[PDB]
Formats: structure tokens, C-alpha cells, sequence
């Protein structure tokens, strides 16, 4: 009963920053698999089908042991990819909303300093994982590195943006040149969507 | 002082099972990086510069905390890739030497049962990792799954063979179709090399 949403844009809409073939496989193979695996697990325990993926992630320890790992990885995967697609947009004029821009400046010193810290954390991921910008219960911002499809919901924070550092996110166009992928990704980040998330925390 | 070993074969020698471009990048970029990073980690510790990769892995808990993780990952990476190249060869008629064949049959029931259990473990890796055939001190065999560049040396076992399940190992030719890469990899496995290692355990 969870469904894979259509992308908010065509599979070739993030060219040349992300290649169409990748965006299509990433969505229709990798993300689809997380949804299908999550659904298979939840079909065994159908009262969980009524939970949001966020509720599942935040209550892993309460789920049946049989499916706990499958749910961590696949709800985590579903959540994380959903956010990734929704914070990207066909390459658009740089405009960082005031509230978010000011908070980044206050926290990291400048926008450039934030981008540098974030880029460096992403370049330093070992194996498969993610780098996030997250806000804690009091809206303080941090950069978080995670493994697998783990995400900041698990540590009680609100993810605002994340970059996928799994090799499938970049290998077809960039191969081992992960820094090139990271640098290019900034061109499709939708600051307005990141701002919407931050703003909602009120 | 740690050096990248040459491949025992041409970059196109495992075609069509492993693509030349992959073998070239996998070796000259990924494996090279593990060597360069291990060397960089050891630069400040001339006493450690004399240790084998194997000695480093077997002693990680005794290494300086400053470098421990980097040594685990990069010594592990150097060890793991060295073994991977050396247990592959241009595809030839499958001949499994008697001693190893017999041990596989005694342990798993049949060669095909072993190949099934091994392939299943490889298909089930979440994120970046390896699957190994390993022997204990008594030449008892087991299949081991690891994360990152971890390897059976770390649990006091002798790795005989391992398949790289990091996405960089297969994404250019197979993309998300990891099972296709796994199935194909059997065609380039050098059972003579695996048997050499097993035989050495005496
Ligand atoms: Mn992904
Ligand atoms: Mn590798």
C-alpha cells in the first residue's frame, strides 16, 4: 500500500548534473525496490501499514524483530530517496531564502563555509551512505553523516536536505570522481524546498 | 612503501564478465587509493611502516587511535582487492581441484549448493561489502559476509576467495543487476588459486 511517487520532473530533467539513465534506474529500480521490500515486510504485520515511514523509522525497536532490519533499511531508503528527489529541481537560479540563509550563516559562518563542510563530509563517506543538513528539536542546524539508508529521524532530528553518496547515485556519469558529483549536485539543489522544510519547524 | 600490485592479466582479460573500463578504474583508481591512503595514514609512524597489510589488520585494536579506522578500511581495502584480482583469471573450463572440491562437497553438500549459498549471501549484502569463502585453523570452511573492506583476517580466519559487492565493482556493466554480476563472476573465478591458498593451510 505504500506507492512509489512519480518524480516531480522528467528523468532527463537534471541533465547534465545527473544523467537520465541514472535518474531512471535510481528511481525505478533502487527506490522501487525499497518500496517493494518495505511493503513485503509490512504485509506480514499489516497494522504497520497505517504508520508513516517516519513513524516506522522512529519506532524501529518496537517493530517485530523478524522485520526490523528490513524496515530500517527500506523505510529508511524510501524516506531518504523521497527527500532527495523533492529537494532537487531542474537547475534554477541561485536564490537562498532569507530565513535559511541567515541560519546557515549564523551556524557555519557563511554559505560557502556550509557548502564546503557539507561537500567535505560527503567526500569523506566510507562505503554507502548519506550526508544531511538536519535541525534538532530547537532548530539548531548540523551536518550529519550516516551509513546505509540511516537518516537523522533516527537521532530525533528533522532532515532538511541530504545527498545520496551510494555509488549507484553517481557511478554511471562520474565513476570514482565522487567530488565532481558532489560539486555538480549543488546546481540542482532546490533551496526553496529546503526552506519549506526548515520553515515548517516554526 | 605499500605498492599497488600489477593485475595478473590485461584490463580486457575478464570480458565479457567484467568490463575493461571497470577493471581499469577499479584497479588504478579505487585500489590505488587504498594504497595511497594507507601510506598517508602510516606516514607519521615509521615503526608501523614495516608491517605487512596482514599484520596491520590482525592488530587494529593495538594501533594508534588516530589511524585505526583508516588502517582498517585501507589496509582492509588493499588486502581485499589484492586477493580479488589474484583469485580471478580469464574464463576457462571450470576445474575445481580435488582437495577443495571435496571439502566444499563435505561442508555444503555439493558444489552447486555452495555456489547457491555464496551467491545468496552476495545478493543479500546491504550497502558496501564482501562475501568470502574462509577456512579456520582446521580447514573447516564457511561463507562470511562483511561490511566495508572488512575481511576474515579480522576474525582470525583465512580468506580463500571473496567477491567485491561494492557497487563500483559492477555498476558500469550491470547497474542495479547485482545478481547478474554475481552469476557471471563464477566464470572468472580461478579455482586453482583458491586451492593454492587452501592447500597452504596444510
Ligand atoms: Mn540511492
Ligand atoms: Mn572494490
Amino acid at each position: 500500500k505504500h506507492e512509489l511517487p512519480p518524480l516531480p520532473y522528467a528523468y532527463n530533467a537534471l541533465e547534465p548534473f545527473i544523467d537520465a539513465k541514472t535518474l531512471e534506474i535510481h528511481h525505478t529500480k533502487h527506490h522501487q525496490s525499497y518500496v517493494d521490500k518495505l511493503n513485503a515486510a509490512l504485509e506480514k504485520y499489516p497494522d504497520l501499514q497505517d504508520k508513516t515511514v517516519e513513524e516506522l523509522i522512529k519506532s524501529l525497536n518496537e517493530l517485530p524483530e523478524e522485520i526490523r532490519t528490513t524496515v530500517r533499511n527500506n523505510a529508511g531508503g524510501h524516506f531518504s530517496h523521497t527527500l532527495y528527489w523533492n529537494i532537487m529541481n531542474p537547475a534554477t537560479q541561485e536564490y537562498i531564502p532569507e530565513e535559511l540563509g541567515n541560519a546557515l550563516v549564523e551556524t557555519f559562518g557563511s554559505i560557502i563555509a556550509f557548502k564546503e563542510q557539507f561537500s567535505k563530509a560527503a567526500a569523506n563517506i566510507f562505503g554507502s551512505g548519506w550526508v544531511w543538513l538536519a535541525a534538532d528539536a530547537n532548530k539548531k542546524l548540523k551536518i550529519v553523516s550516516t551509513t546505509g539508508q540511516d537518516n537523522p529521524l533516527m537521532t530525533g532530528d528533522a532532515p532538511l536536505m541530504g545527498i545520496d553518496i551510494w555509488e549507484h547515485a553517481y557511478y554511471l556519469h562520474y565513476q570514482n570522481r565522487r567530488p565532481e558529483y558532489i560539486e555538480n549536485w549543488w546546481n540542482v539543489l532546490d533551496w526553496k524546498a529546503v526552506e519549506e522544510r526548515y520553515n515548517a519547524l516554526g
